[PDB]
């Protein structure tokens, strides 16, 4: 049978940004306004070849935190998410990147792939300007980055695309 790659994501970033939204959004194609764990599953192709990428949001409940970092592991992206909305939960990336580094246990952290994602882009009082976040991602990795919208899909597919470009460039 036609044999096909399995990639590991994992999305990272402050409560509220909508990573939950964002992987449903791409799997189920579905909005609508989960306490642990989650991981879901999405079949795509990469220059004719099947893969599958396997999506976890590993935001379970913050006095547990301990017992989510072992899944960090084994990650071959991962994506940083902060609201547009928000300057708090975009000031807080470094921080993610840190814990995603050391926990994950990220032996070569600057070939590290990670991807950055901009949410809620459909509202239009921002606390962070697109300038500042291109920025960011220019001179902390040069990491890839895109202003999504899970609630319209705006570049949701293209994100998680690119998690994966970015694994094979490996
Ligand atoms: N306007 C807007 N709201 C969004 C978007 N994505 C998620 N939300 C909402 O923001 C809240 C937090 O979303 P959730 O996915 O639970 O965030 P998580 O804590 O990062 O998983 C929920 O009320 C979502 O409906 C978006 O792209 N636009």
């Amino acid at each position: 049978a036609g044999k096909s790659s399995l990639f590991k994501v994992i999305l990272l970033g402050d409560g509220g940004v909508g990573k939950s939204s964002l992987m449903n959004r791409y799997v189920t194609n579905k909005f609508d306004t989960t306490i642990g764990v989650e991981f879901l599953n999405k079949d795509l192709e990469v220059d004719g070849h099947f893969v599958t990428m396997q999506i976890w949001d590993t935001a379970g409940q913050e006095r547990f935190r301990s017992l989510r970092t072992p899944f960090y592991r084994g990650s071959d992206c991962c994506l940083l998410t902060f609201s547009v909305d928000d300057s708090q939960s975009f000031q807080n990336l470094s921080n993610w990147k840190k814990e995603f580094i050391y926990y994950a246990d990220v032996k070569e952290p600057e070939s590290f792939p990670f991807v950055i994602l901009g949410n809620k882009i459909d509202i239009s009082e921002r606390q962070v300007s697109t300038e500042e976040a291109q920025a960011w991602c220019r001179d902390n990795g040069d990491y890839p980055y895109f202003e999504t919208s899970a609630k319209d899909a705006t570049n949701v597919a293209a994100a998680f695309e690119e998690a994966v470009r970015r694994v094979l460039a490996t």
